[PDB]
């Protein structure tokens, strides 16, 4: 995918970038090379890099506090990004904007992880904050969010439905509360499914500090909001 | 799917809606039913219909001069639509604002079609012009239009590309001439692929009287754009 | 190969079914059996028979006025379809919906003589033919070309046609509920047509083992 | 099914291949073509064929002395297989080894009047019969008891048996012509009764309710 | 595989060698040739042979008291091995030892058989007795035909598997841990603890010689009993 | 299994590969054949062998000081790997990547089952994670303990909290690393830096071989 998960937890994977492991998004790649040097290329073009090279078997990993150590085999911290934030769990993502950014702690989840199948044979999967940096910055009806069996989508009933392989596994349970809805994700990480005449009928309800947050459909069937832009590149 | 292709060609099908065969967008559904009535429905809620009932084997079909006609069992018209156009190719689409509509003649195709697999085990593949709440109205970086092996993407290199399964089939070859592109289709059906910086690196060129056009990632692996817009409930 | 041509004589084989002998639409087998049972499978999972089990060297034959009969090692008739109608040429057909059934009179045809094959009608399908679009027997095929001309070819060459052409990009051929074969147009206009017809009813076009087209009509019985 | 009969009197069908018609072993195809080609396909992809596409209104038809003949609207052959031998009863079978062949003579029945051959001791197969081990055609079937017997059944009832009834026997059919009821250490417990010149022999269960040994060999491809 | 079956029944076959039919162990192929000669080869090398040549439509076939014939065309016996034992079932195996060797009658069977998908692809399915190997199995150490395979475990149980659910077993856990199963040179399976005690046994036994134990294609676990004839 | 054990004598079978006998990792197969060669099969495609085809009675056997030697009916050496290290116990392994190989020495012993190390995986274990042998398994529980048990009855733990994992060090040390990167437990021995393996033995054992010796 494009996203890396936290050293927690139950099941979204990568938990790590091992050695010529990359994150890919149409031309973004952020691979963790051979020689220990963590680097983000746009087609052929060095744009980012801990210049930490000259070494081996290093591994990319991101921490519960936010951190992005680069460990060394003997588990010695070649590099770190040193920002650091509260406990909870984080996600790092490569973004249409050409950057990589961790976001955390989290802020709300659906409670629909499920363990098994759980693929990625390519893409399509976060909704961006109302950032204006890089999108989806939303969902309209007949608009989607998808990992694999799994998908999240905006009804025409006005309902956000999550389906597992054709069968409805979690919904907003709006569904004729409205008409043009879209759901939106507030600069606060509140997910809101609002109407045609601008009205919440469904809300995620728990907001934080306005800054940029990120809604994810995780490899487990989990939907979670991750609420932090703690550190980034350009 | 939710288009209907009308009587000419490239075996992009439907080319007919028979007898108890609907067109479906989430929950909406405009179905050629069971007693010649040609109706739209949201779930149970009934929204438009031709009120042409009680008879048999009326099938629904589209024409070449834009009419949508319910044809009879023995070739007789139960009902027309009334408006007519020019010569072509028209789609008949059922849209996210709940409506049904015509575009036609068409107006630019890619040229890249394929009699072969032509798929769908659900969904969705048009882009919408600019205006109601009928979208895609822009495609973004990482954003698409998908039929089935077939897909359209807007990449980070600033280049609109066509997979056929995982492979490069048509493409704009505008890679790196921009960092933040999008592909929007204009008010006089003119696709453009514009940069960061509202500068268009590529255009479809051909256009018409403004209105409201549509572009369809065909089932023949065709890209193609249609406009007039000729009729809706 | 799924039509049984009843009797009437010109080249159209099957005219009977014999006993370890059947008609086949994959899944859908129709067999005439070693015990006097005339039987319809779906995969295997028997769906209708004549239940005539209890005889030997029994055949299936379809009549001439279109009654299908099943007749004993002695010519006497253990099961008969029943209905039966005026008199020359008909078809018992095994349809892709599983109805097992019967069309006739002969009613219209080329005049040109010596799997792929039927076009179903306006009710089951093909219910139309189209341009690249075709019906095939073996060297035979009845196609509607894009000059918008209906031709018959026999080992690629042109034995019977419409003779319509230039005239078209529009066209498709559908066969009516009264029996007209109509070569229709981009917009709904008649371009050519068979001529003649009979009653409202289901109808079939069949390309036959005789270089031919027979539309067979009204309909006379079903399962 | 996959064999064709002699123009026999006995009824036992097919006796002609016609026009849209074919005998199929499942993978392979033998059909009448309508241009006159009698052709053998594998799937699609032809393997052989008379090279006759070019006359009339044709049909495929086997003779009284195992001659394949295919022949016109006008009754004249267009191509004829060869070798004509005896003059009784033959079979033109298209086998599991893709060889199309004609057996010929007649040579023992049972007299009692898919699945059905048991090939010989030659090269193609069942080549023998063993206990819930049988050959069947339609309510008919010629099974091999555990109990050592050789019945025939027509529907759950015994139309012919070997009177033989032992513990590990299989029938196997000789290469001169007799079925055989062999056994265990290798005794005989039964034999068909006779035989004939040495060669590929076959043994169909048949629409007629009887076993019947063609016992041939007279042409192939 | 590498074994042939005595023509007495029930499931499992080869009941015969046919005519460009062989039995293979990596290298070794004991094939029934094309012109009646039965032959064994290691590579291209005529190791052994009936050298019955010139006829046609033989068949190799093995008898209920192990005679091994090369039968005819027409059921005439071109060549038999020679010896004859007693009655029951019987197996021809081609071995590491570079040998066809027949053993039988049997002497113990599990009593698991089972008609259905009777399998193979390749190999490695029988255990040799003592001087030619697995003359022993270990724990993590196994024997396996196909969708079935039996094997030694550490709770010291001997266990048989149809695809990943145990059908037979020695019903021995925590009775030791040394644990290996082995065929005695008298045809007794002994599953013995680390202290060479036996916790489970096979019962019968007879005659010392060379025996064999076989995971059949029919879920049987059987042990043939004689050691009548080799090349 | 597809690890072969040194002669070293202890309850860990294979101590030899015999002749219709072999090793296998679902596709991989490497056998001793009846032709004196020891071959490497990927499905069908012979991928690597000793080409010692023509000698007899042969065995694969792995050397007490880590050579692997292929022997005659007649104790004779048709191939040696070549390299050999110091002495007790090694392991030869046909590893998740189709590289055949050697690891030795023993280094710590608790007193699809392997856990590569650092470059092939598992390269690690979490709670829920497990290496399994057969009466037996090593798991990493989210208590953040590390037991071994035979039949869910417990033989050894570290007696260690919550999203710790377990890992094998850049030379030799087993690790109970602490969601944040801390050592909630640790083996205690270092040894050259090199590629290592940990192996749930067939003796209720677990042992880590290291420094690291021939390869294909």
């Amino acid at each position: 995918n494009n996203i890396l998960f936290g050293l927690s937890h139950e099941g979204s994977h990568p938990q790590t970038l091992h050695a010529a492991q990359s994150l890919e998004l149409s031309s973004f790649r952020f691979t963790m090379q051979s020689d220990c040097n963590l680097v983000l290329f746009d087609s052929d073009v060095r744009v980012w890099a801990s210049n930490t090279a000259g070494a081996t078997g290093c591994r990319a990993v991101l921490q519960s506090d936010g951190l992005l150590v680069i460990l060394t085999a003997q588990n010695t911290i070649r590099w770190s990004s040193g920002t650091k934030g509260s406990i909870g769990n984080y996600v790092l993502v490569l973004q249409p904007d050409r950057t990589v950014t961790i976001y955390g702690p989290g802020l709300w989840d659906s409670g629909t992880s499920n363990k098994g199948s759980v693929v990625v044979a390519n893409n399509g999967n976060s909704i961006l904050y109302s950032t204006q940096g890089n999108h989806p910055q939303t969902l309209h009806a007949t608009q989607s969010l998808q990992l694999s069996p799994y998908r999240l989508s905006m009804e025409t009933d006005c309902n956000l439905v999550l389906f597992d392989r054709d069968d409805r596994v979690w919904s907003t349970n709006t569904a004729g509360k409205g008409t043009g809805c879209r759901a939106v994700l507030q600069p606060n990480g509140r997910m809101d499914v609002l109407t045609n005449q601008n009205i919440a009928v469904w809300t995620s309800g728990n907001s934080r500090s306005a800054g940029r947050y990120v809604f994810v459909l995780q490899p487990d069937r989990n939907l979670a909001i991750y609420g932090g832009a703690l550190w980034t590149t350009g």
